[PDB]
């Protein structure tokens, strides 16, 4: 029938003042 | 009796005095 | 109120205080 | 009638923290 | 008939030249 | 009824031209 | 006529009455 | 006089005798 | 003397009611 | 001085109608 | 000095206007 | 004098020009 | 005597250490 | 004193090879 | 208040006649 | 002392047509 | 005030066509 | 007082012009 694909990625980083700040390691999705 | 599709991820990182944080290591599947 | 197979994560890393703050790891196996 | 295969994970770091090195370790074999 | 293919990627950084302090492994989508 | 499928890619990025200075091993979508 | 070290991927897909919900995830090492 | 090994995979989604459709996720140990 | 490997990929999809709805995710080596 | 090699792919899809979860995600070799 | 190394590439598949909605992705050789 | 080595690809697909169809990331190699 | 956090791994394979089954696998939690 | 926190890793391989069978495999994943 | 990190990798392998026969299969890191 | 952090790479390897050598898979940690 | 960081790669080695199967397949990197 | 870094990548083996040699899939540098 009829299909709407979309996606949202915001990747917003400042930079001074810079620890280590955050890891992520992930395995989220492969289909629908 | 609509079908779609969607994704959402924000990544957001401020370089404060904000040290590690956290390590997450995640294997979650949402497939189907 | 109709929705479909979609992904949501929110990754932020900001102002942490505390240590460390949490080490996680976790695994799933046969997604519905 | 209709149901939306996905999953909620909100993954952030600020002021909390848990404890000073909190370890989570999980493993799951068949989502239902 | 309406039918639409898009995704909305946005990427901000200040205060680049030191390291920001944040690294992300992480698989999300593949099929729709 | 109008159909459209290409990319929304909007970025920006100050004190350009050294490092990435965070690190996004990313993998967002394959096929629509 | 001589044999040699070799790979066989078979990957045959008919779906008969085999319906949405079919997950398979499984590793083996050939030695270890 | 060389030993020719290798692994071989035989896929084949079809009318199998596991069931109707399960979801499974393991591994197995080669050697110890 | 004489040593001739060459991989063996065959994969097949059908197209009947049913439709190839299955996830197959493994991982076969490490060793021999 | 003589050697042969070469690889036999074999990718077939007729009167496609693929959807809802066609995903192969396979690791194959390592050794041998 | 004379040697035999092809590649022996097949693709067989309809191409109509919808995508097929499939899949592959594999790591077949590594070692040998 | 000059070794004998180039690449064989054969492809036949119907309705050509439109879209790939499937998508297949297959790294074929590793080693002879 | 100086006290430096970082990682170090020498891995050394000769005919030596293996013994009563050259086979290792093991996984640490989080913290050592 | 101050910490040097850098990576380090020393693979070392000789060519004896009669062996039980050297199989290693080991995770970590948080902090040491 | 002054910290020195850097990458160090020293890879050496032989060629006897006799492979050693050793797999490294692993997941190092852990912040630290 | 200042903040320093410089590249090195060091392969040093005999690769003859003998047996295959050695294997080595791993992830070297993202942060330290 | 300053940091210095500069590329070295160093290759030594005996560059015939190929071990049966020398590889090193790694990580290295992601952040300090 | 200045920041340098330049690439620097130096290839040496005896043979010839030299080919692949062995199999390195490493991933270095990146991000500090």
């Amino acid at each position: 029938g009829y299909e709407v694909h979309h996606q949202k990625l915001v990747f917003f980083a400042e930079d001074v003042g810079s620890n280590k700040g955050a890891i992520i390691g992930l395995m989220v999705g492969g289909v629908v």
